[PDB]
């Protein structure tokens, strides 16, 4: 449980598009084909390899998220409240230190929320 209030938490996240999404189209895809379940085997997949030590976080966030963060490997740096979407924001302050979350969906599609710090 959280013992403790943080004014500053860090995370890094990672987007993939749906077919559903608002925008089908990325900076790295022309159209986005693939649906919920399709984007969902992928944060999956990423988030199997990341935990059996196939890769780290930060290619996956870089080189497989459209998050614009990617450029910076996908780390959101230090935030506060009230900056982020409450499905994530909320769910940052609810993870500890190092802890990778699951698929969380929001707006854009399903999120991969590392909190860091």
């Amino acid at each position: 449980g959280s013992h403790m209030e943080p004014a500053r938490v860090r995370c890094s996240h990672l987007l993939v598009k749906h077919s559903q999404s608002r925008r089908p189209s990325s900076w790295r895809q022309e159209k986005i084909t693939r649906t919920k379940e399709e984007a969902l085997e992928l944060i999956n997949g990423y988030i199997q390899k990341i935990k059996s030590g196939e890769e780290d976080f930060e290619s996956l966030a870089s080189q497989f998220s459209d998050s614009s963060s990617a450029k910076a490997r996908g780390d959101l740096g230090a935030f506060s409240r009230g900056q982020m979407q409450k499905p994530f924001e909320d769910a940052s302050f609810a993870l500890r230190t190092g802890e990778m979350s699951g698929p969380v969906f929001t707006d854009s599609g399903i999120h991969i929320i590392l909190r860091t710090e």
